[PDB]
This record gives structure tokens, sequence and C-alpha cells, in this order.
């Protein structure tokens, strides 16, 4: 169940061109403390499937499945700790959020589809380089806070989800909303946001597990290819 | 017929790029009155076929067909309780229409392939945030009037058409002239829109109905696939 | 064989994404004095076989093949007639050119690959409207002059051929040049013309009936589909 | 072996959109000294095959495989004499880093992503126009410098790789990283660059030969298609 939800969580990921490539990273939380499932190394999110997924401890001792974690992704294991509410975790360098984070510039909330991002996104200032699993692990999850998202400046995005199904809704939705914030600026310059309080209800609207489920489902239907009308 | 067509225009919207999760909306008028055909909640235009299009009334009943509608479409009631020229409705956040809206820019007539939209696009500066059916129908009516298509600020657009391939016609042009405007912007500012007089008769030459249905039935066949040349 | 050229022409055309829709037209000037070769009415240029190109005559007559005309072709008569050296024309309202056509910016030669149109673009900067097939011939024919392409403000544009194979060499690579140069403008402001001494001996270089050719082959086995390596 | 990296890497280049007509070439130093093999004259990257990579001397004499080579790559030989280290050139008019070329804008690295290019990309400021394979050898030979990669002024990119890999490697994060500098500079302006020390240290890290072997070997399964989820 778990297998099969974050092979699709990937392929939806690849569908709507996050272009994760090798610096596509995916966990879901273990029932077992201390441990992650997420894809196996050298695998890119287009070409996952269920038994790529693996379970790993700390130490990156594969517990369930056949295979090596991406060391890359232990700091995972700082963002479930400082967020048991947490069960899901992606992190790619996009396209559009990624010209975001190279431009340092944060996601500015002003249509109806950017706002699950609304109060929900954090921006990391600090570039810290190539990083050390404890050095991303701090820096990410205190930057992170109680947010939903966070754009890393030079670097690309993490959403951190209730779900396996809530983190892609945030993967695909952030990548939009900078898609859209990017093309609205290039042509008119700055965005006048939405007002807060209208934002914060579009917001609890759009992330109701009943939507983002669907929504899911519905992602998943299209990756496996729909047939033209007769 | 109609809800064939119906799978058609679907088809045609997912094929021009209008997706933003189920956001994506589609109605005709019922030969019944008060009552509507809609694609059932749950599927998007790209899966859309002739049986996923249900009879629905004003509390949601299922009236022909099999299926739950979306009831995010109960606002097109007072549509086409206010407009009797009106009989299919398409509201989407289509990428380069939702631009336009996020950054509250109307749309500047100046070629050709914008025309149709010539005196025939209202601008809803205002965003109501979630609405109830109640408040979005007497919003969307009230701002529409007698136009063709609507841009909605910090949401996205509603074309209103004579038929389902009209308001299918509307919704592609109105993506492509959004898109036009916004490339030329980013490069070049402001646009010089065209003459009034010259188009006005561009919009009634492109909105003929032979016209219409002509490129409706061109888009229908690109949608199946076209082979290869041998 | 004319035929053949021609239906790869539009695969190319429709493959390089003009988006031609039912405002492309295409055609070949026929061995027969004061008569074309034409795609027949209502057909796109991604599903054009060589049995939907017909001979027509000035009244629209059907001399060969099976169908009628679009009548909106009947000007490229004048151009014919106006320039002896041309074999073939293509107009379409492509994606990138008619953002140069709506922005009234004419194409400006700061690469390579935009070479083949360097002294070889006219700009007409007169929107005529909905037209007539005598006003339109008279009008495009006289601002094209001995001009390979023209863009049309507020419109879109039209390349005129040697061959078939030319004509589509030169749509697909003004559309491929317009797209450089808005992308570059609205990134960095106006471009520095590359030298006209150079740019002229790149013109010629690109234009050699060769390369123009072995191009065309190419870009047609594309539209074929190639196998991926095993 | 040899000719199958360079078939996977030209079908690498063309799905990653680096196509402009026949522009696109693409080498790996023999075995056998003043030779190269080389894509073979009149095929574009989407169709190349191991068999149509043939091995060529100074006079483009064919010494191993079927064909004539591209006589375009002659210079090639020029940039293998003064570089001992680069085993594998590609040079591409691709889309996104020929804006760049056109204009006159060096890459600015602020991204992780942009970093194997770090203090490695040269740029040539001139552009000689049709050039003979003498002094364009010459020329970019003497640009290129001790760098993997040059932006060539009002033409396109080269880059030089250790080997075929890394050749391609280059190329694509080059092409990816022009991409992310011309949308975030359209939309907000000139770019403030990463730390050099921490830039230099990521160059390293994403240029080790492991990353750069399973990063081709992923793009390589790509290529050939990947099955949806049943
Ligand atoms: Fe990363
Ligand atoms: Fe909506
Ligand atoms: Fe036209
Ligand atoms: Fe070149």
């Amino acid at each position: 169940d778990t297998r099969e939800t974050m092979a699709f969580a990937c392929r939806i990921l690849a569908m709507t061109e996050q272009e994760a490539g090798l610096a596509g990273q995916i966990s879901v939380r273990s029932e077992r403390p201390g441990a992650y499932w997420t894809l196996r190394f050298g695998l890119g999110f287009d070409e996952a499937t269920p038994e790529d997924f693996i379970e790993v401890d700390r130490d990156l001792n594969t517990l369930s499945g056949e295979g090596m974690a991406n060391p890359a992704t232990r700091f995972h294991l700082w963002v479930y700790e400082a967020r048991p509410d947490v069960n899901s975790i992606i992190h790619t360098h996009s396209p559009w959020a990624t010209v975001l984070a190279t431009a340092r510039q944060p996601l500015v909330i002003s249509q109806m589809d950017m706002t699950p991002l609304h109060n929900d996104c954090a921006f990391l200032g600090e570039w810290p380089g190539v990083p050390i699993a404890d050095q991303e692990g701090v820096i990410i999850s205190k930057a992170l806070g109680d947010k939903r998202a966070i754009i890393l400046a030079h670097h690309g995005y993490l959403t951190a989800g209730k779900s396996c199904q809530e983190a892609t809704y945030l993967s695909v939705y952030l990548e939009r909303a900078a898609r859209l914030q990017v093309r609205a600026q290039a042509a008119f310059g700055p965005l006048t946001p939405v007002d807060d309080t209208l934002a914060a209800e579009a917001h609890d609207y759009l992330l109701k597990p009943s939507i983002v489920n669907a929504t899911f489902d519905y992602w998943s239907r299209q990756t496996q290819g729909i047939a033209p009308l007769t």
C-alpha cells in the first residue's frame, strides 16, 4: 500500500515535470521508529515501481526490500523527529520553484491554487553548499518550522505532508504557483497578494483530505495513460 | 449527442493544457428546465467519456446517468438563468489565462486570434475567496453580463457559449490570447490594441458557427491521434 | 511526389508547434499556369496526407484531387504572379512569430540560425482585418517584395520559398528565431545585431539547397517516429 | 562500447530538447591518434544508432564504419590537440544556452545544479560567422582554454568532457542552467552569484565520475521509454 502510493507519487512528480533526475528524494515515515521508506539509490521518479521503495534506518541499513538507500535522504529523519505530524517528505529542484529559489524570491500568494502554501511556505535564505546529513537535517527542520513547504535558496524546495498524497499535492501546487508567479512578474512586475483571511480559508478548503486524495488519485490515473475517444 | 460533444470538449481542453487539479468544470444546459449536464465529481477533462456526464438539478440530484456531480458547479445554474442564450459553460484555472487573472490584467485585443474576445471578455476585479453557490453565481452572472467570457481576478476564467462547441472555442482562443499577451508584454511592454471596427468585424467572422464547428471537429480529430505518414 | 512533399511539410510544421489550426495555409505553384496545389478546406497540418492536396484555379475550381479548397488561400495566386521564383508559400499564426507580429516588432538578426532571414524578412505594419482575396493578395505581395518572409502585424507570418522544402525551412527557422528573440529580450532587453557582412554570408550558407533539402528530409524522418535504442 | 555510449548521448541530447536542424555535433577521440568518432552527415541526434558513428581523420577519410562524416566537425581535432584531457566534444545551438549566447550574457552561478559550470564556462564574445575548419578550431580552443564548456556569442555552446558521459552531463546541466537564469532574470533581474568556495565544492561533488556516470545511465534508461504502472 505505502510502496504503491509512493510509486504513484514519483510518477506524478515526473509527469508534472518536476524533472527531479537523481536530485529527487521521497520518503514516508515507517511504522517502525527511527525508520523511513524511500526510493533506492540511482533511480529517477519516472521509473519508480513499488519494489524500488525500501525501508531504512539511521545507519542506512535496508530493513525491508532489496537495494541501497540514497544517503542524501538521511536528513529526512531530522525532519520526521522535529515534526511528528509529518509522514511524507519530497525534495526536488523542479524547474519553476528553483527559479524562485535562485532569484531568492519568496512565494507571493495571489491566486486560488497558490493558497495551499498561504502562511505555509518557509524560506531558507542561506545556501549551505554540499552538506552533511546532520548539518542539512538540523538546518532544514529548523527553517521549515511548522510549515508544509520551504523554498531553499539557490537549491530547490522541500514539501512535508501528513501523507504521501499531501506531500505530492503540495509539490505539484508549489511548482505550479511558482510558474504562475514567475510568468506574471516577467510580464507585469510584482504581484498584489490576496486578502489573508480569504486566503487562509481557501488554504483549508484546498487542503481537505477528501480533495487532496481525489486529486492524487486523478493524477495517478493520468500517469497510467488514458485511451483517446473512439 | 450532447454527452459525446462534451466528452470531446473535455479532451480538447486537456490537449490544449488547461489542467489545475480537479478545478475544471463543464456544463451544458439540459432540455429539462432548471437542470444541467456536467462531468461527474472526481474526474479530469482528459479522462471524460460520454458516460461520465450526468444530468443534475439545483439540489444535485442525478436525474440521468450514473454518478455524483461536482457540487462546485452549482453556480452554473445562475449563469444559465441570467443568460437564456448561453447553453454551455466552461470554467478552468488554465496556465496563461490565470497569469492575466493573477496579475489583475485584462485581455488587450492586439491580434487576429484575440478578436473572438473583442468587447466580449468581462473582468471581475474582486476575488470572493471560497464561495457559497448563492454568492458565486450571483457575483459571476452579474460581472459577466452579456459577454462570452470573463477573467476572474486571482482565480481563472469562465466562458459562456451558445453551444458546447462555442464555449470550447472561446476557452482555447482565450488561453492562447492570454499566452500571446503575457509573452509579448514580458519582452516588449504594453501592447497597442488593434482598431475596434476591424476587430469587431474579425470577431464576427471568427465566431461564425460554420468556423466554430469546423474548428471544434478538427480539434476533436486531433485528440483521437493521427497516424504518421508512411 | 509534390503532394508527398507538401504532406511532410505540414507534418513538420505541426511537429515544430506552429499550432496552425485551421488558420494554416500551404501551397505549391502548379505546372499549369494560374493554378496552385493546396491543403483542402477543414483540415489541419498535423493530419494532412498526400491525397488531401488538391489543384485549384483562380475561381477555386478543383482541377485535380477530391475536395474544396480553403478560399482564404486564393491570395497566394497574387504572390505567385508577383514572384516567378517562388514555388511554395506557407502562412500560419505560429506562437512565437505571432508574439513579434502582435508587439509590432521586427526580427533582429543576432544569432547563426536567424541569418536565413537576414535582409530577407519584410514587415507589414498595417493590419487590414478580415480581408478580400484581391485586397490581401495585392497588399502582401507588395509588402513582401523580393523577400523570403514577412511578419504581418497583429496577424502572423508568411514564408515564400523556391520549393516547398525552402518554404518549410524558412517557417521553422523564423519561428525558432522569433522564440529566441522574445526569450532574450524578456530577460535582457534589446539585442545587438550581428555584423551584416558575416550575416549575409551565413544566410547564403544556411540557404544552400543541399542543406535545406537534407534538413527537410531529417525533419520528415522525425515526424514518422524513431524507435528507441535497445 | 564507444559507439553505443555516443548513440545514447545523442538520444539524451534529443530528449532534453537541444535540436536546431542539423547543427548538432558530437565526437569522441579515437584510440588512433589524429582521428575521431563522429555522427555521419545528414543525421540528427534523435535518430543516431551505434552504426551511425564513424571514425575519420583530418581529411575526412572514413577509417571505420560506413558513411561520410559531417565536415563541420573537422575543428574538433584542434580542440583534441590543444586538450589531451578532453575525450568527447558536443556542440549544439540548444534553445536556452543560445538565448545567453544571443544576448551576449555569461552564465551566472546562482544555484546548486549550475555549479558543474562554476569557473568552468568560457565566453567567446566574437562571432566569426561562417568559419573555415582552420580558424574555427584555433578560435574555439584558444577561447575555451582549460574549461569544460564555452558559450559562443551569437551561435550556441560547446562542452568538452573527459568522457562522452561527462560531455553529455555538462551539456544537459548547461542548458538547464541557462533556462533557469533566463527565466529568473526575466522576472526578477540580475542574479546574486553563490559563494565561490561553496560553489567550487559543489562543482567537484557534482563532477565526480560516479555521479556523472549514474546520471548518464539514468538518462539513457529514460530515452528507451518507461512503461506506466499497472
Ligand atoms: Fe538537493
Ligand atoms: Fe475555480
Ligand atoms: Fe491568417
Ligand atoms: Fe554551430
